[PDB]
């Protein structure tokens, strides 16, 4: 039975386990081992957690950041209900109270014995919370849907639980030798090697002599290094360069100098090579896994003697100009002893290349206070490698909430990739917060799963999945549930473009149903969690209603029903295949965070935080939002529609009436202009451009969103945007309204000042993302649009009227 469970995860990662044997890797081995006995001790606490904090466990809370209401009430075993009248005040417990007071009266004759859940969803309400706090409950209201719960006893909650179950004295200058090379090029070779710690070199690059181009190369000779051996701090980075000139790249290659053991390395070394775009101290420090057509670098680490970096009692025994910094270093006690948010700034001051200061350095860090989540996030950054300053700033990350953790996700996540070695805290950190919540443990493994086709990180990210799953057996089914589907999916897509290109839409449309309801489809696709959202339920799929979408990429349009859900259940998932979906799920994100951001002033501008998720190589899904359609759709003004229109510019707003008659209408225009300054606002500080009204869509609602992103941060400087026909909507339907128009201009102001104030945070979550090798987020230039978007070095007084005179050039060029 261990075996199945071994070639379930082979078949859940992507990779198969018996190439972690085959390394005969001690680090790997080390990793597997230990990382496999804190998951099933993780596991291990689970299967013994009481009931609602199993809950807890699984379907964690999902909440918003005097009235009356209907819901509707029904317990588990029968379909009889109630519809009770409750105030949008009321905790779950009264709600609760009520429904038994009603099954004992019908049924003839204890509250805290139950939870309730959302019907059709993985989703439940309990805790002291009133009931407009949870976001269902939120949603139903704006929407004026009755919200539909089930009363689920302790003892059922349970059966679900229970189914689930399983050194100084070294001072000559540091030196390699150089010996040879067997590689691919055109011209004379050069390699260049450097010695960093961060982004920061530890001294010159001495680089090597020219030689013919040649593809079998050989140096015999020494590279010696300006420092001290016993210098070198523990996270010294030795970086070689392989081009070729009369400047032309090949090849570049990392390593640590010490190993995962602390010991420096010694003697030999041939290093797998990767293939260029000369020194990259940001790329991995693990050799190229092709093997066979890699350039390899042989080089000589020399015995200096066994030596192990000391240990720390060992040690705690032991943009600025150049003189401020000597100042910084020299208050450095009272800036731990008064400053302590101060420490990056102190971090990147001291000498690293100088060991008696790392000392000095490390003692005080070793004392130092712990730091505001967002000074964690900065500390993340790959500035600063020193694991004592990885290891503090996960520690301060530690009192992060989960819905805090989940929102940074993707950036921790893409932080894995600075990570010199497989063990490391940051690892442990969010393996815990998986194992310790389902939701975490969801997309921990999706942010995994996705890039398993690329090489640098395969090893990394299979590991880490593998050890989730030795403490998660469960979920790992659920998982799989998943893969099978999106594996079904990627069949069903290729078989939808080979034929769109020999057949009409509609004879491939019919083609994809019969493919579909093949009963190894229905199997597949049916019956399982969203990737999206894990407490969306995709049940049955209506083939009769998926289709795809007739150019580029023919991405698919998977629709599903629930009958235990009903309406709520009707979802439906896109499949793409093909496209980059990171940089989408970026943008997504960041309009997600505005949103919270937002709300958490008491603004909310109605925005659609929907679903966008790669799953696998240029491959992932997007959440369907319904009763949408896009501005070019409506704009085609068709005849023999209800939105029929005297003047093009009337088109949207007809189409708004149409969708809402009478006195909804004024609600549908508030919902337009509220989203409307929230899409604005974000585009413009995210600087995303070539909007167009095809990619952009309205719910019937009135509210307004946004597709297709993949063009951010001005990677075409955008200009703030105003079309006239949203200027039209805006205005109610007259040629001047500035009533409404300059609530509008309003609702921009309070959003694009509340960004403002934690412009930090997206600075250190963008600088975060720098991991990930996104092209439109490569450099410097980059960071710096988000700088220059939210004005953050002015004062507000300024940055507003910086903003003023963008928003009024808008307006002009509004026709
Ligand atoms: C539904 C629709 C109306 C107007 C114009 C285009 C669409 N649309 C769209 C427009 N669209 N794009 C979306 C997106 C995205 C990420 O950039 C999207 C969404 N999340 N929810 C609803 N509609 C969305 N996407 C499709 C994807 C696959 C298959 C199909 C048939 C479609 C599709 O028809």
């Amino acid at each position: 039975v261990k075996k199945l469970i071994n070639s379930q995860i082979s078949l859940l990662i992507g990779k198969g386990l018996h190439e972690f044997d085959s390394l005969r890797d001690p680090e790997v081995n080390d990793f597997r081992t230990k990382m496999r006995q804190f998951c099933e001790e993780a596991a291990a606490h689970r299967q013994q957690l009481g009931w609602v904090e199993w809950l807890q466990y699984s379907f964690p809370l999902q909440l918003e950041p005097n009235r009356a209401l209907l819901v509707n009430v029904k317990f588990e075993g029968s379909e009889e209900s109630f519809t009770f009248q409750v105030s949008t005040k009321d905790m779950p417990l009264a709600l609760m109270a009520c429904a038994l007071r009603k099954k004992a009266t019908v049924f003839r004759q204890q509250p805290e014995e139950y939870a309730l859940q959302v019907n059709g969803r993985h989703e439940y309400l309990y805790g002291n919370y009133p009931l407009c706090h949870f976001q269902y409950i939120c949603s139903c209201l704006h929407s004026g849907l009755t919200p539909h719960l089930t009363m689920v006893h302790s003892s059922s909650i349970l059966a679900m639980r229970d189914e689930q179950s399983n050194l100084w004295s070294l001072e000559q200058p540091f030196s390699i030798e150089l010996i040879e090379g067997r590689k691919v090029n055109a011209m004379k070779l050069v390699v260049q090697a450097g010695l960093f710690h961060g982004n920061e070199m530890l001294c010159k690059t001495v680089s090597s002599s020219e030689v013919n181009v040649c593809s079998e190369p050989v140096w015999k000779q020494r590279l010696e290094f300006d420092i001290s051996v016993c210098d070198l701090p523990r996270m010294a980075r030795l970086c070689f360069a392989l081009y070729a000139v009369v400047d032309c790249p090949i090849a570049w290659a990392n390593l640590m100098l010490f190993d995962y053991k602390d010991q420096l390395k010694t003697g030999e070394r041939c290093l797998y090579m990767w293939p260029s775009v000369l020194l990259n101290p940001a790329g991995t420090v693990r050799g190229n896994p092709n093997t066979e057509s890699a350039a390899a670098l042989v080089i000589y680490l020399p015995e200096v003697a066994p030596v192990y970096f000391p240990a720390l009692e060992k040690i705690l025994e032991l943009e600025l100009y150049e003189h401020e910094k000597d100042l910084v270093w020299k208050m450095r006690h009272e800036v731990q002893e008064h400053f302590p948010e101060a420490l990056a700034r102190l971090l990147l001051v001291t000498k690293w290349n100088k060991h008696e200061d790392v000392a000095q350095m490390l003692y005080l860090l070793c004392s130092w206070p712990e730091l505001p989540v967002l000074s964690a996030l900065e500390l993340l950054d790959f500035s600063f490698p020193d694991c004592y300053v990885g290891s503090f700033a996960i520690k301060s990350l530690r009192k992060l909430t989960d819905d805090e953790l989940f929102q940074y996700l993707l950036q921790l996540v893409q932080v894995l990739k600075y990570e010199s070695y497989l063990d490391c805290e940051l690892t442990k950190f969010l393996l815990g917060r998986a194992l310790a919540n389902r939701k975490i443990g969801h997309f921990l493994f999706w942010h995994l799963r996705s890039e398993m086709h690329v090489p640098s990180v395969a090893l990394r990210f299979g590991l880490i999945m593998e050890a989730y799953c030795r403490g998660s057996t469960h979920h790992m089914k659920v998982l799989m549930k998943q893969g099978e589907a999106l594996s079904k999916l990627k069949a069903l897509n290729d078989f939808v473009k080979v034929s769109s290109q020999k057949t009409t839409k509609p004879q491939t449309k019919e083609m994809m149903h019969m493919c579909m309801r093949q009963e190894t489809y229905m199997e597949a696709l049916s019956h399982l969690q969203s990737p999206l959202d894990p407490s969306t339920l995709l049940e049955e799929v209506c083939v009769e209603q998926c289709t795809f979408m007739d150019s580029k990429m023919k991405p698919l349009w998977i629709m599903y029903s629930s009958e235990e859900a009903g309406s709520a259940g009707n979802v439906g998932i896109i499949f793409k295949n093909g496209d980059d979906l990171r940089q989408d799920m970026l943008t997504l994100q960041m309009i997600q965070l505005m949103d919270v951001l937002w709300k958490q002033e008491g603004l909310d501008l109605r925005m659609t935080p929907y679903g966008c998720l790669p799953t696998g190589d240029r491959t992932g899904l997007i959440e369907v939002v319904l009763h949408s359609d896009t501005i070019a759709n409506i704009q085609l003004n068709k005849s023999n529609m209800a939105a029929t229109a005297a003047f093009n510019k009337d088109a949207l707003l007809n189409w708004l009436k149409s969708k809402n008659p009478g006195e909804a209408l004024d609600r549908a225009i508030e919902e337009f202009t509220l989203s409307c300054a929230g899409y604005c606002v974000a585009t413009y500080v995210l600087g995303i451009g070539d909007r167009h009204s095809d990619n952009i869509m309205i719910r019937e609602s009135g509210q307004l969103f946004h597709i297709d992103f993949g063009h951010f941060l001005g990677n075409f400087r955008v200009p703030f945007i105003l079309t006239y026909d949203f200027v039209h909507v805006i205005q109610q339907g007259k040629t001047n309204n500035s009533e409404k128009f300059e609530r509008f201009r309003g609702y921009c102001e309070r959003a694009y000042t509340i960004l403002r104030r934690h412009g930090l945070l997206f600075l250190h979550l963008f600088a975060l993302m720098r991991a990930a090798g996104l092209p439109e987020l490569s450099c410097s230039k980059d960071i710096q649009y988000l700088k220059d978007s939210l004005a953050l070095g002015k004062t507000e007084e300024e940055a507003l009227k910086h903003f003023r005179v963008k928003f009024n050039e808008a307006l002009r060029e509004s026709w």
